[PDB]
């Protein structure tokens, strides 16, 4: 079989990298604004439906062709999606929009053992984003590969608080705890960027785009093999759980000190070594449209002891040299801009190794 | 000014088309089996000095004017090169020869801003070519338009390695790639359609019909506000770039799955998107003269989302179609004999836009 992932750290074979080819700036909806934050939503107010600024998008392509060229460098097999113009407005029965973009496979795609799975997603400018990854999955299920599609939402009003009182990143944060998401529980919903692979044991996080009705159809898709666990932090990211607790290794995972699990001690009693990373370094004027500054510690890790990491983030390249990791430096600066690092901006589809327990 | 194009793709406003007319099969000399496939050299052998086969013309006068009338309804201007008898015997001091067509502008006319240059060419029997599109030039020069003209080659026997090992196409792309073409570099030589422009960059191969001479001259007379640069490929057509690496936006080209570009990390590296195009779907059965099989990718744009491609070819259409690039369909299957497809017949004029470099 082609596919094979159980883990975030086997040794990487083969991987899809995602695209910056027309990207385009989501219509200025409550789930997009739910998830950026504030300093941009002008920017998506203005620029929804337009193509991110060209001249940027021309510097993240290179950033990511040097990705791929290291890749295969390190003897990874790398699969692109197909090039797509997201500009195309589309128009269900439920409702109308503009595309986004296909920069993030982990954002769609999870591999699961043998299986791969595209997520329903949870915003309508990403709800045709399966079609840039049609011919590579094709391929592996003619090899041989299980796929699956999860529940296509309608996206209709519904799915949405449509009233959602945000205002600021500090109102987000007092609902979130409060268990007020933009999502309702109206139809199941979710990014595979919410769950992180650990063997037997794979966590969630209930977030801005991914709610329990997703949470619970992942778990009851995956059982009895495969254990689906909730995890919450404090000040959570709207979206995605990879650059909040990041596993690198066999009962080792990188803690984001800014969003503590209120579950650790499941982990401290499992034996499990928690590491805090140093803060990014990362310029407050580097435009992030989407994403927090931590995409310092969504690293991805090509072994056990290799990982490829930003090579502007110095300091938290000493944290992993210090661990007698081997650090693979590249530069993603402006890729970042889109969203993410390195696991976000791929999605491992076959590592070798064998289904294991880490939790005992 | 009438003449004005600095690209392949900015908005088109005038060209120049072809004409099938008294096409006359060329002489079987060594610079025409260096340039043509096996398959063919006995038609040569033959039918050399003759007119090609007249049913066959009559279809491509056909589809060529369909493809006039189409232009002018895109709002192109359409010139035509006057009709000529080819068969004329014509004798230089240094050699003696019968003519070829009039059907490829690209081959021997390239616009590099408000300039107009006609190539020198390689073959003898295009030495008196340009006599076809004199009319239309003086009109440009007294409109306003720069006029230049390459270096006429005497085109001696000491142009021409006499005894070229070729005996295959796999031989000369062995010879090729040892540097080792059947010109010499005795004198500059050049067809337009080896060079491709980009703005302030202007990409060219040494070919079997461009020397290393020719690309200087055209590298020495463009200077400073132009660069030429020198690129080459694997396993490359004896002679153009068209259907090799056409580009086809700001930072996009197309580039023939067989034939790879060494320098492609130049590219890369410059956050160009790199398109390989899906295989052609033309019969082997139908007679392809000059040229090879991959005219599909052979397209010219009217703008940056409108292009011009073949009616037959739906496998390349599909591919501009999921970019967001309207195909404007038109069938030149019969044109397609004669070596080229729409680039080839034609030559852009007038584009709308100005200078610019995409390589940065
Ligand atoms: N999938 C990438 C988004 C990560 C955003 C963050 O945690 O700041
Ligand atoms: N000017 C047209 C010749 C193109 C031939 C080829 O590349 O197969």
């Amino acid at each position: 079989c082609p596919v094979s992932s159980y883990n975030e750290w086997d040794p990487l074979e083969e991987v899809i990298v995602g695209r910056a080819e027309n990207a385009c700036v989501p219509p200025f909806t409550i789930e997009v604004k739910a998830n950026t934050y504030e300093k941009y939503w002008p920017f998506y107010q203005k620029q929804g439906g337009h193509y991110f600024p060209k001249d940027h998008l021309k510097k993240a392509v290179a950033e990511i062709e040097e990705m791929c060229n290291i890749l295969k460098t390190e003897g990874v097999t790398v699969r692109r999606p197909d090039p797509i113009d997201w500009s195309l407005k589309y128009k269900t029965p439920d409702f109308e929009s503009t595309g986004l973009y296909s920069a993030m496979p982990r954002d769609i795609l999870i591999v699961v053992g043998n299986e791969i799975i595209e997520a329903p997603m949870a915003w309508r400018s990403r709800f045709f984003e399966y079609r840039a990854y049609r011919s590579i999955i094709k391929d592996y299920f003619h090899r041989g590969a299980k796929w699956t599609t999860a529940p296509k939402p309608t996206m209709a009003d519904e799915l949405y608080n449509q009233d959602y009182p945000i205002h600021s990143v500090e109102d987000r944060h007092k609902l979130a705890a409060q268990g007020k998401f933009v999502t309702t529980e109206f139809e199941p919903c979710f990014d595979a960027a919410d769950f992180i692979r650990a063997g037997r044991d794979i966590f969630a996080q209930r977030s801005q785009v991914t709610n329990y009705l997703g949470i619970e159809w992942m778990r009851r898709h995956l059982a009895p093999d495969y254990r689906v666990h909730i995890i919450s932090f404090k000040d959570p990211n709207p979206m995605h759980i990879d650059a909040t607790f990041n596993i690198i290794g066999p009962g080792i995972v990188l803690s984001n000190p800014d969003r503590p699990c209120h579950q650790i001690d499941l982990f401290k009693k499992a034996g499990w070594t928690i590491i805090t990373p140093p803060t990014p370094i990362i310029p407050d004027d580097h435009p992030l449209w989407m994403s927090s500054k931590w995409l310092s510690m969504n690293v991805l890790m090509l072994d056990e002891k290799r990982v490829m990491v930003d090579a502007n983030e110095v300091p938290i390249q000493k944290m992993f040299e210090k661990l007698g990791i081997t650090t693979i430096k590249v530069n993603i600066r402006n890729a970042n801009s889109l969203g993410g690092g390195f696991h976000c901006w791929t999605c491992d589809v076959r590592r070798r190794g064998t289904l294991q327990s880490y939790l005992d």
